Formats: structure tokens, C-alpha cells, sequence
């Protein structure tokens, strides 16, 4: 029993009560970008001057589980495999089989400065709430302090809070008859000055090519193995 379980657990309970709701019908969700059944949302919140625009997106993906998505999404082992933003990443400590802190540095997005982050990276499966529902399989990513915080003078700290949340539809089970429902939500705190316009149009740009890379990335590695479920 690590120190961050009841952080972990509210961080969690939050995305599982709040999270998930639709926003097809919501008017207070733009629709900024819409590929098939990808589908990528956004509201528009600017605080004390810094832009924060809530992303939520959902997406639905053929022939994978919401085990295996959320396993390729947390395994810090295949994540150069799929990310095409991260200059440097260093796990800082291990609290559980299922939950690091890790700390990471990005390309710098012209004009503003480089960004790095520290995070606690967690994956949980979650019960169905009733005999009806669906079981979930999560992955949140959330800013911690630490005290072997890297020392970095050229980046500004952001502040996260991400999670890949998976509900999983099957019909001897066939890759062809399951489908995995992605809802993906993103707070990102730029943590200090950047010009609103282009974090903008970057998220609107960056958001579905991450998405999509990501999610083909996962069913081309699990192609012609094993479902687990
Ligand atoms: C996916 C995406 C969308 C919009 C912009 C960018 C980007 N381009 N250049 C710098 C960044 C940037 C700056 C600060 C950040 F915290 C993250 C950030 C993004 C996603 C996540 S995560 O938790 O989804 C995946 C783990 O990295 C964590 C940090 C990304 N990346």
C-alpha cells in the first residue's frame, strides 16, 4: 500500500463518474475534428491568462480489448514505438506493478518554451457498476510533486490530468467480433505563458494524429495473437 492509493482511487472515481457522460448532445463541447468514428472534442477555458481547453475524445477500434489498449497506452517500454513528441523520459519511482511517477520533457511547440511534466501513471480495471454494464479498463496520467523532481532550465511545468478510459464489446472469440469503446480525456495546464492561438491549433492538429497513431499501433502489435482480454 503506497502513499498516492487514496489520490489514485479519488483521481480514478473522478474520471469513472464524470468522465464517460456523452457529449454528443452537449452543447458546451465543441466538435473540433471528426475522422470516422473518431471523434475529438473540445471546451475553451483560458485562467489567470493561461490557456486550458478540456479535450475529450472518443474513438472506437476494431479487433483489440480495452486490457490491451490500456496495457500499450501505460507500458513505458513500447511508448517510443508511438510517440512522436517526447524528447526525454525517465521513470523516477515505482509504487506498484500497475503505478510509476514518471518524469518527461517535449518538443518544443515555436514560440513558447520547451514543456516537461511529472506525473504518477496508473492502470486499473474497474468493476461493472451493475450486473448490466460494462467492465472499464483505465489509464491515468496526473501531475505529483516529488523531491527528485529533475532540475530542467529550459522547460516550463505543465500540469496533467489525462485518462484513456476502454469499455470492450465482443460477440471462442474472433479478433473480428470484438471492439474496443476509447473515451480519452486531456487537461493540460501549459503551467505559464504561450499564445492561445497556437496551442489551439496545434491540439487540433496534434490530438487525431496521436489518437490515430497510437490506436493503429495497437492493432497492428496484437494482430495474429492471443486476445487478452
Ligand atoms: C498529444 C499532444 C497533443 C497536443 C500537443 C502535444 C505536444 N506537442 N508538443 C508538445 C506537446 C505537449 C506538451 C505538454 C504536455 F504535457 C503534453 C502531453 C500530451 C499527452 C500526454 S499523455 O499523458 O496522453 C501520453 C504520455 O505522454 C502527456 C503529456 C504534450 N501533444
Amino acid at each position: 500500500t503506497h502513499r498516492f492509493v487514496q489520490k489514485v482511487e479519488e483521481m480514478v472515481q473522478n474520471h469513472m463518474t464524470y468522465s464517460l457522460q456523452d457529449v454528443g448532445g452537449d452543447a458546451n463541447w465543441q466538435l473540433v475534428v471528426e475522422e470516422g468514428e473518431m471523434k475529438v472534442y473540445r471546451r475553451e477555458v483560458e485562467e489567470n491568462g493561461i490557456v486550458l481547453d478540456p479535450l475529450k475524445a472518443t474513438h472506437a477500434v476494431k479487433g483489440v480489448t480495452g486490457h490491451e489498449v490500456c496495457n500499450y497506452f501505460w507500458n513505458v517500454d513500447v511508448r517510443n514505438d508511438w510517440e512522436t513528441t517526447i524528447e526525454n523520459f525517465h521513470v523516477v519511482e515505482t509504487l506498484a506493478d500497475n503505478a510509476i511517477i514518471i518524469y518527461q520533457t517535449h518538443k518544443r511547440v515555436w514560440p513558447a518554451s520547451q514543456r516537461d511534466v511529472l506525473y504518477l501513471s496508473v492502470i486499473r480495471k474497474i468493476p461493472a457498476l451493475t450486473e448490466n454494464d460494462p467492465e472499464t479498463w483505465i489509464v491515468c496520467n496526473f501531475s505529483v510533486d516529488h523531491d527528485s523532481a529533475p532540475l530542467n532550465n529550459r522547460c516550463v511545468r505543465a500540469k496533467i490530468n489525462v485518462a484513456m478510459i476502454c469499455q470492450t464489446l465482443v460477440s471462442e472469440i474472433s479478433r473480428d467480433n470484438i471492439l474496443c469503446k476509447i473515451t480519452y480525456v486531456a487537461n493540460v495546464n501549459p503551467g505559464g505563458w504561450a499564445p492561445a492561438s497556437v496551442l489551439r491549433a496545434v491540439a487540433k492538429r496534434e490530438y487525431p494524429k496521436f489518437l490515430k497513431r497510437f490506436t493503429s499501433y495497437v492493432q497492428e502489435k496484437t494482430a495474429g495473437k492471443p486476445i487478452l482480454f
